[PDB]
């Protein structure tokens, strides 16, 4: 198994839930971030500011998912977040070493 | 070392902190998150809504520990936090490469 | 490429920030996090309380970056960061299998 994190803009979060809802997946965490960085009319993070605010509230998605479907998830996930502007965010994927479902003790095999 | 990443009912919380408080556990970050899916009386994420939510408020314990003492956390969340009931969550774990206290600069053997 | 996962007091965070952006940095996600146990006054995680609460606010920085300049960051994170007193938290790095970019659909080379 791989966990994908996709920090999305906060509006493509419905297009991206639904998605995936239709390509099998099941259980979705989301955090809600402060983007920094790679901004329209921006060219420069921390900036200083004083009274303006130098972030972009982002959505983090959080996903364990088997190896196999890796690649349908990124694929979507790029398909529905995408805007083709600048602040689309990334998608990095990790490797987990266990997984256990709290209500029964029950483990995963987390090499598939 | 290995990072536990638990994402469980929020009021679940204070009986695991101190569960963990007991087994030799200290410092933990939680942060609160929209948990999506697996939840009673629905049996579909995404779900559209209009004027409903679709998301179950819930809470990500984050803590990294050492390899040898991984299946007590594991074995003590899983206690603590399990309702029997849907939505009790998973249970996570990755391996971390670098571990460094920020006011020593001091590192810690990751592979204990 | 690797994951650095800081976890530093809320009021480091623009030094930190802006110390980064020096270094080359691009990119940053900050979470707002609960801080359990290791305060000044307190020798004790959960407590109790009753009326007390028994966390500390704090951030999460979560930027990924090359190999090559992993030492920089945390060099600096640690300088920037740290106050030589309690509750300075902790610096992770995890390795990272894939990142790709949203807008373009384009990798890079997670072993950078």
């Amino acid at each position: 198994m791989k966990k994908i994190d996709a920090i999305i803009k906060p509006f493509k979060l419905d297009d991206v839930r639904e998605a995936l809802a239709e390509v099998g997946i099941t259980g979705m965490t989301v955090t809600e971030v402060k983007g920094f960085g790679r901004q329209k009319g921006h060219t420069e993070l921390y900036r200083g500011a004083e009274y303006m605010v130098d972030f972009l509230p982002k959505v983090k998605i959080e996903i364990v998912v088997p190896d196999d479907i890796v690649d349908t998830c990124v694929d979507t996930i790029i398909r529905t977040a995408q805007t083709g502007k600048i602040g689309d965010g990334k998608i990095f994927v990790f490797d987990v070493a266990r997984v256990i479902r709290i209500r029964t003790g029950e483990e995963d095999d987390a090499a598939i």
